[PDB]
C-alpha cells in the first residue's frame, strides 16, 4: 500500500490539472460567449442610437 | 503489531500528502475557475461601460 501510494500522489497531481483544465475551459467558454453578444448589442446600440 | 505499526506510519506519512494534493488541487482548481470568468467578465463591462 506504501508503494501505492507512491505512485497515487503523481496520480492526483496529474488529475489536478485535468480538473484546472475541465474547470477553467468550461468557465472562459460561458464568459468569452456572453462578452462577444454582449460586444456585438453594445457596437449595434450605438448605431440604433445614432 | 509492533512492526505493522512502524510501516502504518510511513503509510499515513504517504496518504496525509495525497490527501493534500487531492484537497488543494480540487480548491484552486474551482477557485481559479471563478477568477478566470470574472476577469473576463470584468474586462467585458469595461468596454460595455465605454
Amino acid at each position: 500500500q506504501s508503494e501505492a501510494e507512491k505512485a497515487r500522489k503523481e496520480l492526483l497531481e496529474l488529475e489536478a490539472l485535468s480538473m484546472a483544465v475541465e474547470s477553467t475551459g468550461t468557465a472562459k467558454a460561458e464568459a468569452e460567449s456572453r462578452a462577444e453578444a454582449a460586444r456585438i448589442e453594445g457596437e449595434g446600440s450605438v448605431l440604433q442610437a445614432k
